[PDB]
């Protein structure tokens, strides 16, 4: 069963704005999942310190990347806390915490799209170089879901089988045709070692089978 829901209008602008702004710096969208997953895991990291049975669904803290030239995707892997069912309809679908409006208004003001995680919206860079994103999630307690858009204002949500993660969140990308210069080693290494040099956390990148 599919349930699908209007994203919050501000969050369809600002998807808009991504999907449509001439913007040639597009690799920042890399450092911006990073950041969130290493903000999920900050957070599974602190909660587990007052209950160590959090980690039951896996004691590794860390960040994987998945590229595969086959389908085309990107998948940026966390061990992170993972997002419930309504962490993911408002996380995701919503303002929530962030500075949307903020970012918006600044992009009027002189900012750039590279600055976009300094609003809290980074999440949302995905659509620079994705023409459909894919949310598998697991967090303690709740059931593995998948959230997917491919903007156009609406996202949906599903129950997600056959594959569980132990906890901790899957951002597929789908890649956009003229944007698969992301699947490339010497490419991913490259961002990687330019902008998330700092992450405190482990980054594996998969080696393709193929
Ligand atoms: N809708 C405004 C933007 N807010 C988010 O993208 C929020 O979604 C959640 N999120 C995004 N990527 C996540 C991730 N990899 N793990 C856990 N939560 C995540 C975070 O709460 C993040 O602040
Ligand atoms: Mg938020
Ligand atoms: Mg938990």
């Amino acid at each position: 069963e599919v349930e699908t829901f209007a994203f919050q209008a501000e969050i369809a602008q600002l998807m808009s704005l991504i999907i449509n702004t001439f913007y040639s710096n597009k690799e920042i969208f890399l450092r911006e999942l990073i950041s969130n997953s290493s903000d999920a895991l900050d957070k599974i990291r602190y909660e587990s310190l007052t209950d160590p049975s959090k980690l039951d669904s896996g004691k590794e803290l860390h960040i994987n990347l998945i590229p595969n030239k086959q389908d085309r995707t990107l998948t940026i892997v966390d061990t992170g806390i993972g997002m419930t069912k309504a962490d993911l309809i408002n996380n995701l679908g919503t303002i929530a915490k962030s500075g949307t409006k903020a970012f918006m208004e600044a992009l009027q003001a002189g900012a750039d799209i590279s600055m976009i995680g300094q609003f809290g919206v980074g999440f949302y860079s995905a659509y620079l170089v994705a023409e459909k994103v894919t949310v598998i999630t697991k967090h303690n307690d709740d059931e593995q879901y998948a959230w997917e858009s491919s903007a156009g204002g609406s996202f949906t949500v599903r129950t997600d089988t056959g594959e569980p993660m132990g906890r901790g969140t899957k951002v597929i990308l789908h890649l956009k045709e003229d944007q698969t210069e992301y699947l490339e080693e010497r490419r991913i290494k490259e961002i990687v070692k330019k902008h998330s040099q700092f992450i405190g956390y482990p980054i594996t990148l998969f080696v393709e089978k193929e």
